[PDB]
């Protein structure tokens, strides 16, 4: 087991992948930096997902892997596991399939307003999110939102503050307080898999 | 084993799960069907993977699994795979998640041109691919390739027109020439894991 804190990496895209990890608490997202300086997140990890799956495969990671919040992990020798072990894995490997298929499809559905909703509501269903008297609200910047909502940052802003003068959310202290669900999920139309 | 027939369906999304399949010859696309009607490639299902991986976690498939060619797949029980089986399981959902991660970045990595490039390159090495005197040729409709750049048919049509015009492909019996696989290549810039 180790601990990681938010924005450290748990591994790197071409170093050798000789441990399988397993996330036991926190979220970790999976990126790749691309030609022209972008940071693209390809799927967010959740607490029970495996990831650095290529050590299952390959020889070196293919990605990068980032603590997005202080995150607990669970290192795993694949050449080890049991029949049980290895069931559990074929069946997270799956339902991380459905997800990251589901998030696919979600960056290429409706305008970034919609995306940029559709990822928060997603986001609240994670341990990003939390509660308070002023409501519910997730810990992320505006450049993680472009990361997974196919933009740039400085769209990302202009729709944010959009938002905030409409009423359906409000920022303070590096969060995103999500004040009018109800018109937040009209926003995105279909909800993004949390699960 | 069963085979299937170029556009015939192995499963559709909503449908009960009972089934995981391994794709034994040809080549499968996973797709979601749009809420404004346009089609979307998830990934591609290559000799060897497992698809309709629904089965090992949840009770019905959430995509459409669409044959692109002839295609021959084997129907296993979850339920009744060994160690052995389920070790190749876990290895192969590794690879295609590697694939599907990497298909992701494509689709946001360089404008149409690329993108287009990059993907004929990409069905290059796989069953879609042939050869004869005229050259290297893939059997992929323009809609296809719209389904899997992140882009419409009208846009690819045009883009096609520019490179017949160039001399980098050739069309002809529904199929798409590769005639200067280097300028290809070049204008691509990465290539697309095909394995």
């Amino acid at each position: 087991m180790k601990r990681f804190a938010r924005k450290e990496t748990i591994y790197l895209r071409g170093e050798e992948a000789r441990t399988l990890y397993r996330l036991e608490e926190g979220l970790v997202r999976v990126v790749e930096l691309l030609p022209d300086g972008r940071l693209i997140t390809l799927r967010h990890v959740l607490p029970g997902d495996y990831f650095g799956e290529e050590a299952l495969e390959g020889k070196a990671y293919r990605y990068t892997a980032e603590a997005m919040t202080e995150a607990v992990v669970q290192g795993l020798e694949p050449r080890a596991m049991d029949h049980e072990a290895l069931h559990r894995v074929a069946r997270n490997l799956a339902r991380q399939m459905r997800r990251v298929q589901a998030y696919e499809a979600h960056l290429q559905t409706g305008e970034l307003r919609a995306r940029i909703a559709r990822y928060l509501l997603f986001l609240a269903d994670t341990p990003l999110s939390a509660r308070d008297r002023q409501g519910i609200y997730v810990t992320v910047s505006h450049e993680e939102i472009a990361d997974a909502t196919a933009s740039i940052r400085e769209s990302v802003s202009k729709v944010l503050a959009d938002l905030r003068r409409e009423g359906l959310i409000a920022t303070a202290y590096r969060r995103v307080y999500l004040l009018d669900l109800a018109a937040l999920e009209r926003e995105a139309g279909s909800a993004l898999e949390a699960a």
